[PDB]
This record gives C-alpha cells, structure tokens and sequence, in this order.
RNA sequence: GAGGACCUAGAUCACCCCUC
C-alpha cells in the first residue's frame, strides 16, 4: 500500500468509471474517501490510447480505490467480450 | 453550480483550466 497509485485504462473503456457526468468517479471517490485523477482526454501513455488514472490518499483509501476500479474494469471487458454492443 | 475549453468511429469525461 502506498499513497499515490497509477493504473493505465483503455480509451475505450474509461467512461465506465467516470459515467454519465462523472457521476461513477464522484461515487468512487465518496465511497473509498481517495482522489480519483485521470488524465486529460487525448493524453495517453506513451505508445498506447491508455487514459491514466491516478489515485491518492490514504494507503487504505488508495487501495480500495483501486481495486474497486481495476474490477470495475474488469468488469465491463467481460461483459463486452459475452454480450453484443449496442450500436 | 452553470456555461466553455480540451478530445470524440463506437463505449459515459469528472477533476484541473477559462467565464459568471
């Protein structure tokens, strides 16, 4: 555990932790009591179109954040990967 | 808080920044 942890999420797949307004993110942030930061739209890590998301708090705070997160994620590619998107 | 900026083939953009 550490204050400031960092995770790479997929373009196209960070809107599930921001959701609608950012909604989801304020609800993550709210629940676990850490700061949620993702980077600004369009900056990616290098040679990739991964958003960073940048959490900080108290290592128990930074933790749960970013577990809940990275399921949050984990998730989502499941059900995108068993169900048909919608278009 | 609300406009805006910044990116958008689809798959949510808060925070920061600007204006009030």
């Amino acid at each position: 555990m550490k204050e400031l942890v960092e995770i790479a999420v997929p373009e196209n797949l960070v809107g599930a932790i921001l959701g609608k307004g950012g909604k989801t993110l304020v609800e993550y942030q709210e629940l676990t009591g850490a700061r949620i930061q993702i980077s600004k739209k369009g900056e990616f890590l290098p040679g990739t179109r991964n958003r960073r998301v940048t959490i900080t708090g108290s290592p128990a705070a930074t933790q749960a954040a970013q577990y809940l997160i990275s399921q949050r994620v984990t998730y989502e590619q499941g059900v995108r990967a068993s169900n048909p998107q919608k278009v």
